[PDB]
């Protein structure tokens, strides 16, 4: 543990000149990513070389561009300290206080202040989605797009060596990708990762934080609902995303679930896609064996 800790206190202190760091310890880690806490204070969240080499660059555009154009009490991440190159990527912020929302804080809330919150997502989401993005319009995401040539990847990599029953998942996924009309309504910026692990709840359990704007960009509107809807142990469920959509309004909710629905029946391919890119084995297994007990379940 000691070692990145090091290796990451002289890294900030090499690139940010008059930069302290007094105390640092990891807060958090995704498969390529990691995230200090710096000072009692700051976050600094660090990448090295990754295939998205404009990474660390686009979630920082949107947090200048939501910083400058977000009126809301909601505190976001605001970029002090960034340093940008293909090698290393770097942001550090003012860690925003709070607690993390769960499924067990959740269910200790009574009625109103669950309906407090909830209006307090479907408020900031609102807000939001309808910014005008002409100014981060580079951001721009196709989700079917991006599965497509996803997909053509797969056909030119490892596609021939899987299995039928593999070949037929995907097969089928295709196919309702090509049926669906959930890509062709509403674009926005959304959030694009938005769970109950990125929301900060002050101590009154109303919305005070929301973090990671990594994945964000303009996409489809539904995107921001897709975890609110999911039935796991790691999100609350269902009727709370449902709810959020009411609050909302405007929204047909049954594509927002057939969005979602499509959302989950990919990640077993996303894994393995994230493999083949990465030069992961081991989430190649991982998706490939998910579509045997997805198939399996019924
Ligand atoms: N309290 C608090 N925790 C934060 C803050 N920023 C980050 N964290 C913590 O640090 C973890 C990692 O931060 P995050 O932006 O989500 O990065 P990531 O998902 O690991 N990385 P990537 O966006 O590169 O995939 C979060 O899950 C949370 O635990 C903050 O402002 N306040
Ligand atoms: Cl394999
Ligand atoms: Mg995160
Ligand atoms: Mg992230």
């Amino acid at each position: 543990n000691a070692t990145n800790v090091k290796a990451m206190k002289y890294l900030i202190e090499h690139y940010f000149d008059n930069f302290k760091v007094d105390s640092i310890e990891i807060i958090g880690s995704g498969y390529d990513s990691v995230a200090y806490l710096v000072n009692n204070e700051y976050i600094f969240k660090t990448k090295f070389s990754t295939n998205k080499k404009k990474g660390y660059a686009k979630e920082k555009a949107i947090y200048n561009f939501l910083n400058t154009n977000l009126e809301t009490n909601v505190k976001i991440p605001n970029i002090e300290y960034s340093y940008i190159s293909d090698e290393l990527s770097i942001l550090g912020y003012k860690e925003i206080k709070g607690t993390f929302l769960t499924p067990e804080i959740y269910s200790t809330m009574s009625e109103e202040e669950q309906n407090l919150l909830k209006r307090d997502i479907a408020s900031f989401l609102r807000q939001m989605h309808g910014l005008d993005y002409t100014d981060i319009s580079e951001c721009t995401i196709d989700n079917k797009q991006n599965v497509l040539e996803e997909y053509i990847l797969l056909r030119e990599t490892i596609y021939n060596d899987l299995t039928d029953i593999e070949k037929d998942y995907i097969e089928s996924f295709m196919e309702r990708l090509n049926a669906t009309t959930v890509f062709e309504g509403k674009k926005c910026l959304c959030h694009n990762d938005f769970n109950c692990n990125h929301l900060l709840l002050d101590g009154n359990n109303r919305l005070t934080g929301i973090i990671d704007f990594g994945d964000s960009g303009i996409i489809d509107e539904y995107c921001d609902f897709i975890y609110l809807l999911e039935d796991s142990e790691e999100e609350i469920g269902t009727n709370f995303g449902e709810d959020i959509l009411r609050m909302y309004g405007n929204i047909d909710i049954e594509k927002a679930k057939e969005y979602q629905d499509i959302v989950e029946e990919y990640y077993p391919i996303e894994t393995i896609v994230y493999g083949i890119k990465n030069i992961k084995q081991e989430f190649i297994e991982n998706g490939r064996k998910e579509i045997y007990k997805r198939t399996y379940k019924d």
